[PDB]
């Protein structure tokens, strides 16, 4: 993991699985949430990684999908 950047780690992780959570990316990278969010946000502005809230077990959690139309995210969720 250390050999790759946090950008590479997230993108490759989301390449393996279309959508992951911040907590799952946290465990994957072992990086800080804020630091990962910086990468996710900068990629989000580039239209690379998209975000959507999903209600689960009485609580809403935000998850991130790679190369997934935001419109489609709204339709699916």
């Amino acid at each position: 993991k250390a050999k790759l950047s946090l950008t590479q780690l997230i993108l490759i992780r989301l390449s393996n699985r279309g959508c992951q959570t911040l907590e799952e990316l946290e465990e994957f990278t072992q990086a800080k949430r804020e630091v990962l969010l910086v990468t996710l946000t900068r990629l989000h502005q580039r239209g690379v990684i998209y975000r959507k809230w999903r209600h689960f077990s009485g609580r809403k959690y935000r998850e991130y999908c790679l190369k997934h139309r935001d419109e489609l995210a709204d339709l699916e969720h």
